[PDB]
RNA sequence: AAUAAAAUAUUACUUUGGAUAGUUUAGUUUCCUGGGCGAUGAAGAACGCAAUGAAUUGCGAUAAGUGAUAGGAACAAUAAAAUGUGAAUAUCCAAAAUUUGAAUGCUUGAAAGUAUACUAAGGUAUAUAUGAUAUUCAAUAUCCA
């Protein structure tokens, strides 16, 4: 057979089919635009760059 | 010999201290009823959430609280709004339940992380051992055309 090995022969490999579906939970993203933005820094450091480098 | 500053003695009042007396939403012991956790993810730990919170308490991206069932007019430190078209409050109920942790795809030091499959992001599954069934195989191990 021109080898000195025996590995483990390959067999079929059936893909997962589960009877019941494992999570029921809803499908929400909970971080959408409007979480991910908490809120603007209103400081007065932060105020000082929104006009020359037109930075929020 | 002499004076009473200091020193000493008693009482009243004040002071430092917190004994004594009155008191208890705290304990101790005995007895009665149970002894009801977890891969459907426990106990524990961390982080986060209140209009103004640091702890504590309650809770989990639906956050000091949501729905439902009872309940009947409050809360309060200060403002606000909502409110008998139902406020506080209670519950062996329903929804929801961040990071971990037996911790279980892989790695984990105070580590930031990351592979595949299914259904760009998001969510599920994939540890080890193990019983049953199905299926693909390995061994001339026993026969055998």
């Amino acid at each position: 057979r021109y080898t000195t090995a025996f590995h483990r022969p390959a067999t079929k490999n059936a893909a997962k089919a589960p009877k019941y579906p494992r999570s029921l939970k809803a499908n929400r993203n909970k971080m959408d635009e409007f979480s991910i933005i908490k809120f603007p820094l209103a400081t007065e450091t932060a105020l000082k760059k929104i006009e020359d480098h037109n930075t929020l």
